[PDB]
């Protein structure tokens, strides 16, 4: 069992408002007939338009809510709305946009799409909490077929053009009027009672409903994420480089060496508490401390709370608390920031996607009100010699060095600070924040160079 079966049975309560006489007894090949597109029996990889709720996890970066809402249907206008925030009123004949035949408005899906989806995924994975416009209006923009390449690139086709009988990715389908075999989920097959709205806001307080088809479509992808990433887990889902990744973690994880190493040293605490990931390494294996570690797995809903958790210092490398303890080194991602690797998420959460998916909760600036921010530093006893780039002379108050202390810094440790610039700056800009406990200074480094 690889794909969805066409024979799979589709229930159709959800669609007889729109669909009066519609049969109980109905399978997805029955409705994507239905729907007015032929599959003509064949083997050339798009078995089905509709996907199994575990191959919509592994696309989570394509899901895009979907709703249709009957405007006024062959003689009525369709507001289309998706979870971009986009609503389009097509005619027969929170940007809303004025009503236009589906020669034009096929172009803006695609072009819509295609700058959302081009640097996030191979595909569009359409979510929907289907009533039956939604599925009856995707003939009007949709084109489906074999499995096929772009023709400027080898990624695989996304978009059709009518124009010029081509296909296109998403990185080259400027132009291109058809959406070419799209994917699509329908949420109400997952076993609900009574309506999106109701199902919706019993887990988000965020997104509201001002009747338009793009708030219903954004409240169908949060309650996906919410059933696929906050309530059920699954951290053995790999998902596929399509960024900085790989940076992003190397920096990470320096970064965290050297902002432990340097509390450690100008605090002298002799134990350390380690709170988060059960297979957590020491970060500073060389260090005198008592390392003491503590099991939390990341929260995906809302943040610890101090008191359920469980002297020295404590460390929350990612381990989301209410309010962080006084004495604490924490790195906290922040869900606001904009990236390819953060997706939208369930009630202020972001859904950080990066190796593994992880659904982070609302970043909240009362959490660290007994920290500071972490100022940039860093700090080096290494010996200062080159060892094997061209070079500018290094001048910097935060280069917390031998050299710099007997007033000039080394080439090795010019060029190590650089690095390290590089890999903070990646770091923060990525989402991270860093805070500490406020008698933090790194004055007190420099006794370290005696
Ligand atoms: C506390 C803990 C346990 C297990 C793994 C992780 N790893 C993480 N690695 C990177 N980003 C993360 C996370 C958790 N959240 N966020 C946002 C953390
Ligand atoms: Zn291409
Ligand atoms: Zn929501
Ligand atoms: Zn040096």
């Amino acid at each position: 069992p690889t794909h969805l079966s066409v024979d799979t049975k589709f229930k159709t309560e959800g669609l007889c408002v729109d669909i009066p006489g519609i049969p109980k007894d109905m399978t997805y090949r029955r409705l994507i007939s239905m729907m007015g597109f032929k599959m003509n029996y064949q083997v050339n990889g798009y078995p089905n338009m509709f996907i199994t709720r575990e191959e919509a996890i592994r696309h989570v970066r394509a899901w895009i809510g979907f709703d249709v809402e009957g405007c006024h249907g062959t003689n009525l206008p369709l507001q289309l709305g998706f979870s971009t925030g986009v609503n389009l009123v097509a005619v027969p004949t929170p940007l809303m946009y004025k009503g236009l035949p589906w020669n034009v408005v096929r172009i803006k899906i695609v072009q819509m799409l295609s700058d959302t989806l081009k640097n996030l995924s191979d595909r569009v994975v359409f979510v929907l909490w289907a009533h039956g416009f939604e599925l009856t209006s995707m003939k009007y923009f949709v084109k489906i077929g074999p499995e096929r390449t772009c023709c400027l690139c080898d990624r695989r086709a996304t978009c059709f053009s009518t124009a010029s009988d081509t296909y296109a990715c998403w990185h080259h389908s400027i132009g291109f009027d058809y959406v070419y075999n799209p994917f699509m989920i329908d949420v109400q097959q997952w076993g609900f009672t009574g309506n999106l709205q109701s199902n919706h806001d019993l887990y988000c307080q965020v997104h509201g409903n001002a009747h338009v088809a793009s708030c219903d479509a954004i409240m169908t992808r949060c309650l996906a994420v919410h059933e696929c990433f906050v309530k059920r887990v699954d951290w053995t889902i790999e998902y596929p480089i399509i960024g900085d990744e790989l940076k992003i973690n190397a920096a990470c994880r320096k970064v965290q060496h050297m902002v432990v190493k340097a509390a450690l040293l100008a605090d002298k605490f002799p134990v350390l508490h380690d709170i988060g990931n059960p297979k957590a390494i020491k970060c500073v294996p060389q260090a005198d401390v008592e390392w003491k570690f503590y099991d939390a797995q990341p929260c995906s809903d809302k943040a610890y709370k101090i008191e359920e958790l469980f002297d020295g210092v404590c460390l929350f490398w990612n381990c989301n608390v209410d309010r962080y303890p006084a004495n604490s080194i924490v790195c906290r991602f922040d869900t606001r920031v904009l990236s390819n690797l953060n997706l939208p998420g369930c009630d202020g959460g972001s859904l950080y996607v990066n190796k593994h998916a992880f659904h982070t909760p609302a970043f909240d600036k009362s959490a660290f009100v007994n920290l500071k921010q972490l100022p940039f530093f860093y700090y080096s006893d290494s010996p200062c010699e080159s060892h094997g780039i061209d070079y500018v002379p290094l001048k910097s108050a935060t280069c917390i060095t031998r050299c710099n202390l007997g007033g000039a810094v080394c080439r090795h440790h010019a060029n190590e600070y650089r690095l390290y610039l590089d890999a903070y700056n990646m770091m923060i800009s990525a989402g991270f924040s860093l805070w500490v406990y406020k008698q933090f200074d790194t004055y007190n480094l420099w006794n370290t160079f005696t």
